[PDB]
């Protein structure tokens, strides 16, 4: 018996601590994303309400239609390293139980999480703003829940539940059970969760980190856009159209639907390498795909893209010929899904834990990717004709080509453009030209016979496999 | 300041998965070995010894033991250890490295599996034991911590509860390399002052072929990354020696490797032609209302180990980062180490320290740089001579830029005539810069101990 033993403790100011790991804040915002993509959410809803009264001046909300959570759940929320999804054979992005935590309190000083399950309806409040307010250095957290039916108060202690639910109209955006059932009634579905991060954090100037008045319909990082910064580091919306390997969940942000792309699919001449990782073997005892492609849209936006469980973790990584002054596998991308059992992702999921293994896995990388360029060959054909004949002939590398049509056909019909339907969550193939943001499409819009109903199988895309070596 | 009581309410906790999740924050395990060099700083070590007890029984073959002879830890403090956030050094104007109350966790963790921590002050002596093994064998989820206290003198315990002291001892005998309050008593009296702290992790990290991360084989001296080293690997990146002679900025405390003593450098003491930079920056302009010195030099000994070294608090964040031209293709401001010592009013460090929490502000402080090194670039105006004309008349008349220069003593003699070789004293601490070693070196080698330390103020360039 250890009960009168010192146990670690959390205290307020390890919720700062935590944040500190996101350095990216659309990391700390893709923590939620990829809890609600965890929670088989078929739909994320990432929207601001504006509230002028707390900093910041809107709420950031993250309303899912996943699994929701029960109260056991909601309070596992809180125990830091506590991770159900951290099973053998999971694919679950979540395996630290920190992700939510370390992501919301790197977004804003409080946030609020409402989660609907068969016949509860839990809320937690994460209130930096209350801790300081009333001088407390643990970190107390309120979850009361409520008979998702009856709206009526589920609860072993009803002080409990009246001193938390004062705490949430005292110091949350929701002054009252009324608005509370307000933000409850906003989870549509017989379960899903809704997070919601206020008083954010503001810049140097005052204000919000995230903006979300240039583009009403994207997140974007307050700060100025290099000719080199790249669109998934300042734009969210382009952050979350790549930020998983498998887009499933559809990702909404301020109501309109993020259009994700697998990024091997929008590269030409693909080619995929089987690579046998000694890494993953010896921890099997305890093969890797290398999909390489040229980015004829964007030759700028080159590098590896490297997926944990199909999260993005890094993205326009340089390997091989990519470090050096010479563009040799320049435009080139390189996409993996590195599984659990062959690297782990860091405290912010935004780089690995093993740093040799990880620099292993990019050698691997840019000896494949040197191989690809040897196989497609382009360098024999002339690598800047071959640009040239995407209308790549401005002197200047990084900025896209001539946009006239002829070049933009030629491109277009070399990138066998793909869509998912709104619907069944299928990813589908045309044989057309799109005109422009995503539609509400579905499978019964598809002119392809083969599969224009919603029953059709998915037809999957086959990269040619190529040969190391 | 609360309207009622919060008995009743849930506590955030930690979980033992939480001691992995926390480590994982140090995908540099180096960083990870810094969070208790850091530790030792602010403790006001003069020195911190960071030796390998051979222990064939436990995994890696050998415990890492951090020992230092700083202030120590009272069992208020010992306890305020597992209080992850709780740091007493988070305070206004604080030259203390530690603020998020989680580096020794999260570096301890990352290192090994297990950490006992012995610390002693006035008259007493605490050990802190942090063991993911007893947590495992014993199917603990929560992170339980013995914490026993003995008296420094008559060595006798000092607990409220006699049960718990018993529970926390023997879970020491059982769990940590020392079985018995003999081998612990020993492991306290290796803290030779009044005061004085010894973290030992032991059941390092393996790799995957089964030995340890920490390679203390290849140089008995030094505590290497178990790696091989390509051409464009960092010694402070693979050599720990080369990274604790670098850590900090304002190198008072000492580090023995082994039993050997790392000769610290500041990078700027030691770079041909340095100008510092006055920068005035509006976000500690702000939080005062709640300037910064950019100092570039040449690194004719290695212009290979060129770029931006960023201290926060005088402890190296940031190391052979890039920034203005040496982003470009060209040796424009090529070999150039530039330092600056950001306060934490500027920037914070991220939760591993290894980065700055605020990227936005951290990439305003890299632009500022970068173009504060281009003015270094036209100040220095290396035009005067051509840069592979100067570059050469210290060596470096190879054909390839990365490779060392030459080792004639013709060149050696120049470059020693451009950098001053600083030595720091082992009895006061103080540097001092010789005209013209490994063991140990004093003021009376040269001047006295108590002597002023010369400061070398670099001249003041302009920008703009
Ligand atoms: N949107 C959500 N829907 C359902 N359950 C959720 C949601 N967000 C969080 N949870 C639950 O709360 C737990 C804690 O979240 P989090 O702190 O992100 O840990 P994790 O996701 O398990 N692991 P990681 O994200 O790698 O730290 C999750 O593991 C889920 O069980
Ligand atoms: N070697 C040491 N000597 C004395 N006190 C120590 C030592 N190591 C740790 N401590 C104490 O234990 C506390 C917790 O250590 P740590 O987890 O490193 O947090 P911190 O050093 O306060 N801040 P950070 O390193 O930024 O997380 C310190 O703040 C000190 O009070
Ligand atoms: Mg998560
Ligand atoms: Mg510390
Ligand atoms: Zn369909
Ligand atoms: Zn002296």
């Amino acid at each position: 018996n250890y009960s009168s033993l010192n146990r670690a403790q959390l205290t307020f100011e390890y919720l700062h601590t935590n944040s500190t790991t996101h350095e990216f804040l659309f990391g700390a915002l893709a923590e939620l994303v990829d809890n609600a993509r965890d929670a088989d959410a078929t739909r994320i809803d990432i929207y601001a309400e504006r509230r002028e009264d707390l900093r910041g001046g809107f709420m950031l909300c993250f309303l899912d239609d996943g699994a929701g959570m029960d109260p056991s759940d909601a309070a596992s929320v809180i125990q830091f390293g506590k991770s159900a999804k951290r099973t053998p054979e999971s694919t679950q992005i979540g395996q630290y139980g920190n992700g939510l935590k370390s992501g919301s309190m790197r977004i804003g000083k409080d946030f609020i999480l409402f989660t609907k399950k068969e016949d509860t309806m839990t809320c937690l409040f994460l209130s930096r703003t209350f801790h300081e307010e009333e001088g407390i250095d643990e970190v107390i957290v309120p979850l009361p829940t409520w008979n998702a039916r009856t709206r009526e108060p589920v609860t072993d202690n009803v002080e409990k539940f009246a001193i938390e639910t004062e705490l949430i109209y005292k110091y949350s955006p929701f002054r009252t059970e009324e608005e509370v059932m307000t933000q409850f009634m906003k989870i549509p579905g017989d379960s899903g969760t809704l997070v919601i991060i206020f008083n954010l954090k503001l810049m140097d100037n005052g204000e919000p980190e995230l903006d979300i008045i240039s583009n009403p319909r994207d997140i974007q990082m307050a700060e100025t856009s290099p000719e080199g910064t790249k669109p998934e580091r300042r734009s969210f919306r382009a952050y979350a159209a790549v930020l998983y390997i498998d887009p499933r969940m559809r990702i909404f942000i301020h109501g309109h639907k993020v259009q994700t792309k697998r990024l091997s699919c929008c590269l030409y001449k693909p080619r995929m390498y089987k690579y046998t990782s000694s890494r993953f073997k010896t921890r099997a005892e305890q093969e890797l795909n290398f999909v390489f492609g040229v980015n004829i849209e964007h030759r700028d936006l080159d590098g590896m893209f490297i997926y944990n469980c199909s999260r993005l973790i890094k993205m326009y990584e340089k390997v091989g010929p990519q470090l050096e002054g010479g563009m040799a596998c320049g435009g080139v991308v390189g996409v993996v899904d590195v599984p659990y059992l062959v690297l782990e992702p860091t405290h912010n999921k935004q780089d690995f834990a093993d740093a040799k293994e990880y620099r292993h896995l990019l050698r691997a990388m840019g000896e494949h990717l040197a191989q690809y360029w040897k196989d497609i060959a382009i360098a024999q054909r002339g690598i800047i004709k071959f640009w040239d004949e995407f209308g790549y002939l401005s002197a200047n590398w990084n900025q896209p080509p001539s946009s006239e049509l002829r070049y933009k056909r030629r491109r277009a019909m070399e990138i066998p453009t793909t869509i998912q339907c709104d619907l069944c969550l299928k990813w589908r193939t045309l044989p057309f030209q799109l005109s422009s943001y995503p539609d509400t499409w579905v499978c019964s819009m598809n002119p392809d016979p083969e599969q224009d109903r919603c029953e059709a199988s998915e037809q999957k895309q086959k990269v040619p496999l190529g040969t190391f070596r």
